[PDB]
DNA sequence: GGGGGGGGGGA
DNA sequence: CCCCCCCCCCA
């Protein structure tokens, strides 16, 4: 799960737990894919949205 | 083809065209889906990276 | 790629293959976006036709 | 495995 | 809407 910028590990980590509770999902191997994936989906969606903001 | 932040359309377009040149691919109907697709993959990668950077 | 109705996956899959054959198009990354796209166009066309028929 | 963000098409 | 891609991230 390496990132482009490892120094951001802390950042995403916060946003991760944030989105988790929002959708009400428990990031664990005992959970479905559509559940663990929905999180990573929102994370990417937000990172993109922010980047598009600092360019508009 | 609505973007998350349509106000960035012009910025992402210039990014698209510049990446196409750097990649040597000529965007178009007659281009392979792989070549066209690669430009879109770079946009997301760079946007995600820039987000992580200017954040964490 | 998640279709409106995932359960239709198998059916659209067969229609796709049958359309590819009629068109003489080989679906793939190295195939032009136009050739690949042509197939998706027929699929939507036939689906809309079926819906208009079984609707009166 | 999944979700999301982009690229190029066709109907 | 469907087709073919590429990328990011979660697990």
């Amino acid at each position: 799960a390496k990132l482009l910028i490892p120094q951001a590990a802390s950042a995403i980590e916060q946003m991760k737990l944030e989105i988790a509770s929002e959708f009400g999902v428990q990031l664990g191997a005992e959970t479905t894919s559509r559940a663990n994936g929905s999180v990573g989906g929102e994370i990417t969606k937000r990172l993109v949205r922010l980047a598009q903001q600092n360019m508009g």
